[PDB]
């Protein structure tokens, strides 16, 4: 394996290494190369070790094949097999002027829903679809595109307190503002940005108002159809996909084949790093991305392969999931009774199912102004501090906005 | 400030003042070996841990502050006699005499059992290792839980039927059996492991997850395209438990049953051809870095270690047949085909481009399983054979010898 075999080599180095103002150099050096030696081997996982074994075994076996199909025309029917299987109104008046701000991070969505008939999405959709003229650019006609956007509007519960359309929206108008960033202007190409919004758009689609773990616990048939893994992420792209596949709703018919397996992937990808519990995963990607950041004149970011481009825009995604703190204190208020009232639905949930109530879900015992301070100082902070680092100097208002709200809950807790 | 590039800090700053060839191969060596998502997993474990940290001091503050920490916790960090009707009977039985028998005629078992090798073979299996008693499973439970699996199997699939399912199961169960492999795993694991094997397949259409792709299936769509057809199985299998007195697993402790659906869902999303070359890796690391105990039996610590040569287990099992004998091996082979045939039968009546192994005018069948073989079974099985040796030599040997065979065939 490749990382037993480097670790080899270096230790080899350390031994042989060892075989005044010189003394300082060299046991600051010798210390130096110890503290990367023990470095190296403890910040080791099972699947980070296990990454560079696959990928060598990989490109060898490749390389075989890539031979082996020069051979005769049996050898390539063998390669191309084994390669395929082995390797991977008054209204309508005020909603315009609320839609004056659809390229700013104040927009109110709330009042968007008020003024077009309790239907944001709709209504922020169609508005970002013709400010970034994509209808035009990928042959979307308006017919198509509401009856797509009504369908996804009508799959997302009026029950449901925090996880309804309107939560979509704000998602969706605030990945549209985070594309918008200076910092990365050429940066997406237009299939990019449609994979983003239409990602957001339906990244919580037929939500119960239940967590993953709810689901689990109560073995559920979604769980049970999902295996317990990201079973609401996989549920909600799983709808939004199948929705397309409604009476004049899809509005991907007319892009190429590998258009739409592209964008499918990248949406797919997105969607699925809406799972809170890819969390910390997404950071790490977000931070090392920062700390090799390689930056164009005038300011805007230099993102090479797709690889770099997706990090960057399921993190997108991500931070524009939890972007509530950060937004202004009356919407972030509205926000945090959204959430609760959420939760204490899933804790009525669990009181006749007779399970032990979720941290949080009970109304009796909720702390909430301490739990915002809580969420804010341990996941959004950290998030959006990342974030702004790699965007800088944009987004430095989003925190400044952030820090305060976390100080008036803070001055709220009894 | 994440960790690889903490080391490369420093590393860059000892070479830049030593001034050296193993440290300017291995300066090289350590960028390149890695990839995107390995550098990315020792940094996302760095701030797991430092945030489990602070959420522990929390808890110890209120009942509020015990209240947060569980939450954020939970929500942003990870984790008849024989079974069979039959009147042939007396057959069934000696051929089930080789049950523990890598060389069991599975194709014999069918014949004598009304073509219900599945439940004749789990049956057998259970009844041999005594998991009914040890998990309180009643036979009608087990027999119509069974029952259902194999109904459950296409008749009109070629290869991925109820004979396959039963061959994975019994290779599976003497895989098992390994020496060096003793005290090694709990009876709930072994019945994680024997389950796993008799569900891996179930429901299969007959088709590639690549096929269920290409052709926008519902199942692809639903599944979105990762392990269409594993994630379809594993969910197959588990709600199949809900049909009436089918609960083989109603007698276990919550905590018992939650832990075997974990390494039954691991096992089967293991079964995932693509996922190859990530399992040979991980068997191969082990292999390294094993410890055996006295008079030959491995030491496998924690859970981790143990799932991985599980997984791996139920892989080489489900690639054993070219280390079968050649008499079954062959029958295998023409299945195989058969069912590729037929894949590429459903490509033609969808205008769809012809899979490479999935058209009989251009079928390299003998060349085909010498490629099947030295790229892909032998590596495997090599490597499994050196993590228990001598145990599985004959296997290899087996397996050797059935590549020359095939060689020996092509025109
Ligand atoms: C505005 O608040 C919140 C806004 C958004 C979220 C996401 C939706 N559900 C989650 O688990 C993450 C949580 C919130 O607050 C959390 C702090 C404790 C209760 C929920
Ligand atoms: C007995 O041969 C085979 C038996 C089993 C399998 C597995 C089931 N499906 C797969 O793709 C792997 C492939 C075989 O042979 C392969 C090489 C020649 C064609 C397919
Ligand atoms: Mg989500
Ligand atoms: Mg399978
Ligand atoms: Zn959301
Ligand atoms: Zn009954
Ligand atoms: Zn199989």
């Amino acid at each position: 394996t490749p990382f037993a075999q480097v670790l080899a080599s270096l230790r080899s180095v350390r031994n042989n290494f060892t075989i005044e103002s010189y003394q300082k150099l060299a046991m600051e050096t010798l210390e130096e190369l110890d503290w990367a030696l023990d470095q190296l081997e403890t910040i080791q996982t099972y699947r980070s070790v296990s990454e560079m074994a696959s990928n060598k075994f990989k490109r060898m076996l490749n390389r075989e094949l890539t031979h082996l199909s020069e051979m005769s025309r049996c050898g390539n029917q063998v390669s191309e097999y084994i390669s395929n299987t082995f390797l991977d109104t008054e209204n309508e008046d005020h909603l315009a002027k609320e839609l004056e701000d659809l390229n700013k991070w104040g927009l109110n969505i709330f009042n968007v829903a008020g003024y077009s008939h309790n239907r944001p999405l709709t209504a922020i959709m169609y508005a970002i679809f013709q400010e970034r003229d994509l209808l035009k650019t990928f042959r979307i006609s308006s017919d198509t595109f509401i009856t797509y956007m009504m369908t996804l509007e009508d799959h997302y519960h009026s029950d449901v307190a925090y996880h309804n359309s309107l939560h979509a929206a704000d998602v969706a108008q605030s990945t549209h503002v985070l594309l918008s960033t200076p910092a990365l202007d050429a940066v997406f190409t237009d299939l990019e940005i449609l994979a983003a919004i239409f990602a957001a758009a339906i990244h919580d689609v037929d939500h119960p108002g239940v967590s993953n773990q709810f689901l689990i616990n109560t073995n559920s048939e979604l769980a049970l159809m999902y295996n317990d893994e990201s079973v609401l992420e996989n549920h909600h792209l799983a709808v939004g996909f199948k929705l397309l596949q409604e009476e004049h709703a899809d509005i991907f018919m007319n892009l190429t084949k590998k258009q739409r397996q592209t964008l499918r992937k990248m949406v797919i990808d997105m969607v699925l790093a809406t799972d809170m519990s890819k969390h910390m995963s997404l950071l790490a990607d977000l931070k090392t991305m920062v700390e090799t950041k390689k930056v164009t004149s005038s300011g805007v970011l230099l993102l090479d392969n797709y690889t770099d481009r997706i990090q960057v825009l399921r993190n997108m995604v991500h931070a524009a999931d939890l972007s509530n703190p950060t937004k202004s204190l009356e919407l972030y208020r509205q926000w945090t009774d959204r959430i609760m009232e959420e939760f204490f639905q899933q804790g009525d949930k669990e009181r006749e199912r007779g399970m032990e109530i979720s941290p949080m879900a009970d109304k009796h015992t909720a702390c909430v102004e301490k739990s915002q301070v809580g969420f804010i100082d341990y996941i959004v902070h950290p998030l959006w501090e990342t974030w702004a680092d790699l965007v800088q100097p944009d987004a430095q208002d989003i925190l400044d906005t952030l820090e305060d709200n976390r100080n008036w809950y803070q001055a709220m807790i009894p």
